[PDB]
């Protein structure tokens, strides 16, 4: 079995999805990790496709596919993988979703998470950067626009939800109670 992990910008998600590794046994790739250590090596499509995936550029999608099949390591990961943070807009995603099924991987969930505007105020608002962000923030509310009813449906008919505010230890209760029991 496998899980894809979704949500708006708000901190609640990669705590939950390294934790649910630790119980399970898999590779769980964020795609912005794999990448950042791209950019420090020197690759060129680690720059670019990583800055693009997080501020809102059009990125191309078999590289992509590409990186997450490299972290696969697949005979170890042909009945597992926990993915963070991959499909954000419509256009990136229904190229995952034609591999899914397409390809024929394992569907146990797509698991998106309910979070408030305080994860976020976590999330610079107490203290972490300098304005790298407000022109990001804009570029990837234009990504949010393009997509977010119509992948709400695709997903909407697919998912199951996490609620995901303020808590370590009851935030991971409700996790479990969507996904292990």
């Amino acid at each position: 079995m496998r899980v894809l992990l979704l949500g708006p910008p708000g901190a609640g998600k990669g705590t939950q999805a390294v934790k649910l590794a630790e119980k399970l046994g898999i590779p769980q790739i964020s795609t912005g990790e794999l990448f950042r250590r791209n950019i420090e090596e020197g690759t060129k499509l680690g720059v670019e496709a990583k800055r693009y995936l997080d501020a809102g550029d059009l990125v191309p999608s078999d590289l992509t596919n590409e990186l997450v099949d490299d972290r696969l390591n697949n005979p170890d990961a042909a009945n597992g993988f926990i993915l963070d943070g991959y499909p954000r807009s419509v256009e990136q995603a229904k190229a995952l979703h034609e591999m899914l099924e397409r390809r024929g991987t394992d569907i146990d969930a797509v698991l998106e998470f309910r979070v408030s505007e305080e994860v976020l105020l976590e999330r610079l608002k107490g203290r972490g950067r300098a304005d790298d962000t407000d022109d990001v923030i804009l570029n990837r509310m234009k990504v949010y626009r393009d997509e977010t009813a119509p992948l709400l449906e695709y997903y909407r008919d697919q998912l199951k939800t996490v609620d995901a505010v303020g808590t370590m230890d009851e935030v991971f209760a409700r996790a479990l109670r969507a996904l292990g029991k």
